RNA sequence: GGCCGCGGCAGGUUCGAGUCCUGCCGCGCGCCACC
């Protein structure tokens, strides 16, 4: 259990064994002999034309390089025809830039169709940046290749390891500029510790600087930031692993841990035992792309949240889920109930222009003057968070994600107590509430 | 699809809204995810 007898350990899950390596090269070898048919100028990239994938994840991706004067309708059209001709089973399901995602001889293939550039300075593609990173790459990460699967290893072992907006996290090309800035995964580790929410590192010059945000600097874009969908609160939630891994390492830094299947029962007493409204959103989701549900997710999920607030429900914490069939969007309230009555604001007494109005309208209570001007009490529509929920999700559907609005426009129901913990959201609930010892890395 | 802006224009809430909530339109090959 020293520092290095750990990482040795820990190589033993990161790096894939030699069973699997053969299944890739043969692969390999099949798809370049289907693509060299066709008479196509492509290239191998990612972290397979490197050596740095991680074991049990072998995918290979294959670029191919079209002209620059083709139309993106061109790009797509031809992309796709060569992907399904060179894969055995393929599967076309993107968010915006067209490729196929489909298998060889059993292993991951993915064809993406992009721009054959001289420099990469004003992409026409998303994924144009791709073969420069590989060309920049090789030569720099030779020798390096298990560093950066102790790296990816011990993020996706914390569930922090992908750029997508499900994650939020480290790219894996992000991980392997950091190997190449600190030559070593403990040396980044080392130097993560005392990172900031400003800290800038510009790979390309070797400097580490203070900026407007937290900025890794790509070597073959300087306006590109690598890190750009890395969530501040995953920067941190990574710099405090580094931290604790450094003042205590150990293996289990490495093991993915998985949610245990808490008894409804218990989770009935936790509840209980806080005194808080639970209560979640529940409706059908909708047909579309993670990545383009799970930033409506976050946004419908926000605006409820705001709108508990304003409405001194007093929240907590948000969080939602996505099943095969159904999303939930669940909160926590400090406030189960509240007083129908509140307190509006009326003018002073002075200008008695705004009083006259104030005091004329009808009201069940008597005005008041208070430290210099008027009150009014006034009643609630609805006195718990349930019912406040249900009114705003009825009213103000439009406003929750293109996709998810109109989901929930067409159905939702606010689903609380019991009823709630027989649904597939036990994982979620014990993460927002903060519930210990709902977690295993057993094998 | 989400996000950040420069503008706006109306509507709602209110004694009172450039300021809180909502809708619509423009313009930055704006940024990010799908590799
Ligand atoms: N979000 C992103 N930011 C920067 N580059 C990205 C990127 N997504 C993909 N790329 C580029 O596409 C290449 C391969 O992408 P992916 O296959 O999706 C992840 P990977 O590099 O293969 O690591 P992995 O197989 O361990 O997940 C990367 O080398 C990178 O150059
Ligand atoms: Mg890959």
């Amino acid at each position: 259990m020293k520092v290095e007898e750990i990482l040795e350990k820990a190589l033993e899950l990161v790096i894939p064994d030699e069973e699997e390596v053969r299944k890739g090269r043969e692969a390999e070898e099949e798809l370049r002999r289907r693509l060299d048919e066709l008479g196509v100028e492509y290239v191998f990239v990612g972290s397979y034309a490197r050596n740095t994938w991680l074991k049990g994840s072998l995918e290979i991706d294959v670029f191919l390089l079209f002209p620059e004067e083709f139309s993106k309708e061109e790009l797509r059209e031809r992309g796709l025809e060569i992907g399904k001709a060179v894969l055995d089973s393929y599967e076309i399901r993107y968010a915006e830039h067209p490729y196929v995602h489909g298998v060889v001889k059993g292993v991951e293939v993915d064809v993406v169709p992009c721009y054959k550039l001289k420099e990469p300075k004003n992409i026409k593609s998303a994924v144009d940046r791709t073969p420069f990173h590989h060309k920049w790459l090789e030569g720099r990460i030779k020798g390096k290749e298990n560093e950066v699967r102790l790296l990816k290893g011990f993020l996706k072992a914390n569930g922090i390891y992908g750029a997508e907006y499900k994650v939020r996290g480290f790219s894996g090309y992000l991980c392997e500029l950091l190997i190449v800035f600190y030559g070593s995964f403990l040396e980044t580790v080392k130097n993560a510790r005392r990172w900031t929410r400003r800290t800038v590192i510009d790979v390309a010059k070797g400097e580490v600087r203070k900026g407007e945000e937290f900025f890794v600097v790509d070597p073959v874009d300087e306006k590109r930031n690598v890190a750009a969908n890395l969530s501040l609160d995953n920067l941190a939630r990574f710099v405090h692993l580094c931290r604790e891994f450094m003042e205590a390492p150990s293996l289990g830094f490495f093991k993915p841990k998985h949610p245990l299947e808490i008894e409804p029962e218990r989770l009935r007493k936790i509840v209980e035992e806080r005194g808080t409204a639970v209560f979640a959103v529940k409706f059908r989701k909708p047909d579309i792309v993670d990545d383009n549900l799970y930033p409506q997710l976050e946004r419908a999920s926000r605006k409820i949240f705001e709108f508990l607030e304003r409405e001194n429900f007093m929240p907590l914490r948000s969080a939602f889920k996505a099943s095969e069939e159904f999303c939930y969007l669940l909160f926590e309230c400090q406030i189960k109930e509240i007083s129908r009555v509140f307190r509006r604001m009326g003018p002073q007494f002075e200008d008695e222009r705004n009083v006259k109005k104030f005091l004329s309208r009808n009201r069940a209570f008597r005005p008041f003057i208070e430290n210099g001007r008027w009150w009014a009490f006034e009643m609630r529509k609805f006195t718990t968070p349930e019912e406040g929920v249900r009114s705003y999700a009825s009213t103000h559907w439009h406003t929750l994600g293109k996709n998810v609005g109109e989901s929930i426009r067409e159905y939702f129901e606010i689903i609380s107590g019991e009823k709630l913990f027989k649904e597939p959201v036990t994982a979620e609930l014990c993460e927002m509430m903060g519930v210990k010892d709902s977690n295993s890395s057993s094998v």
